[PDB]
């Protein structure tokens, strides 16, 4: 729960929960995501935030996800201490970049990695608007001058276009609805549950027999409160490849779609 | 995260998650039930468990009857909350675990909580009462004397709890866990009952007034490819009777009652 000596990236160490763990008896795909979360959070309020700056909250300007990557190499044991490191970076014009970093605290090691895009958006009328110099002189203060990436890779699978589920799907889950829980402290769907609910059309002898290793997750449109999700999901593959959507189970209108790598155990 | 002086209840500190708060910019009802499982599950471990010898042979296990928490403030974000578990026998009735919320600044208590546990045989789903063999390894973890976060003799944690009547004032149908809700043991979380019987109460009450007390009897465990019902009921500070069932044939799971204060 401190920021690194140069005050240019926030570390944080966690002990994972018992109702944080899964069938296998290590931490779910969502717990890691929202560790993540909870580290950024804590990240942008050490720094003066609340995550929009002075010149946001002036301009009713929100930060809002349009893409999520998060790949998992170990996933943490109930009782096990595991640290994330996470950083926040300028992409010119079209929004900002965060960036984690998963360790053990015993051995060291990076049992994991995350990066996503954050476009800015009116709180309002809810349209996407390119980042002003004001606001960038703002949050530059507090990014690394150096460009310093959790994905550096020279052709990697955070920065690939997400095709479109053609209908019939293989596996689907129908009928998804959030509660109070999967509100946040502004009444709005958590980014977390998205993820959850993607998983959700994944068939459960793939996870029997499976672990994720990679997620990509595009956030299209935002679900309502009062909304009713539809969750598909299609083979297209010793390693198992999906793609996903998640759409209005009425008029079948779109807000996500991703992929998922899974490995043999 | 320790045993206290005398190893006859445990403690352990919290700092509220961001993700863990709700609209009042305070911690959620779900989120102080899972703080009081994390605190159990640690002081159950802390002692060599919850499950034990014996009971682990004769393919015995620990299951809630009844829970019940009163809230008298929520924690906000950042704010650190400590909570202190124990154990206690019930005779052959079962066991009972309370629990005592606090500010750990000003040391004053917030909340507090208690509930039930019946002996149940994991696969015939049969509720066997607790033997004399379970009950000695399980006393010497226990307080000898009375230790009671309830003291008050028939309060509202020791209450029987009606069932409520067709047609229900509010409801929330078509309600399903999905994989953050299960366990390691694939089991439905305990807590999500908590969170479904709450989804009937409607979007107003909830914007104006706080939950202060929720008793809740756990009648039959929702599987993993169930859909329930969520039933509501004014019956009165707001009171509500409150009923969870199984979608297609109306199988009871649970009933409990609320009670809410205006803000
Ligand atoms: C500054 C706040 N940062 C975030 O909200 N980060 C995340 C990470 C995931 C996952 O969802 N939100
Ligand atoms: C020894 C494990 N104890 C529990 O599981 N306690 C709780 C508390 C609530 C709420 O649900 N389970």
């Amino acid at each position: 729960g401190s920021l690194t000596e140069d005050g240019l990236s926030y570390k944080e160490k966690f002990v994972v929960r018992s109702y944080e763990v899964g069938s296998n008896k290590t931490a779910t795909v969502e717990t890691i995501a929202n560790l993540l979360q909870e580290v950024g959070c804590n990240h942008a309020q050490s720094v003066g935030f609340s995550a929009t700056t002075t010149t946001m909250r002036k301009l009713h300007l929100i930060w809002v996800t349009a893409r999520m990557h998060i790949e998992i190499y170990k996933y943490p044991a109930w009782g096990d201490v595991v640290e994330i490191e996470t950083w926040c970076q300028s992409e010119g014009r079209i929004g900002t970049r965060r960036d984690w970093i998963l360790k053990d605290s015993v051995t060291g090691e990076v049992t994991g990695r995350a990066t996503s895009k954050w476009v800015m958006m009116n709180q309002d009328t809810r349209r996407l608007q390119k980042v002003s110099d004001d606001v960038r002189d703002e949050y530059l203060v507090f990014c690394p001058q150096e460009p310093r990436l959790a994905f550096p890779e020279e052709n990697n699978r955070s920065l690939k276009k997400i095709p479109k589920l053609e209908d019939p799907a293989q596996y689907s889950m129908i009928g998804l609805k959030p509660r109070r829980a999967d509100l946040d402290m502004n009444q709005h769907v958590n980014n977390v549950t998205y993820i959850g609910w993607v998983l959700e059309s994944i068939p459960q002898e793939i996870v029997d027999t499976h672990e994720l290793q990679v997620i990509t997750l595009d956030y299209r449109r935002e679900c309502q409160q009062d909304d009713v999700v539809d969750s598909l999901t299609t083979t297209t593959s010793n390693d198992s490849q999906f793609l996903h959507l998640l759409r209005l189970s009425g008029d079948g209108q779109e807000i996500n779609r991703g992929t998922t790598l899974w490995r043999k155990k």
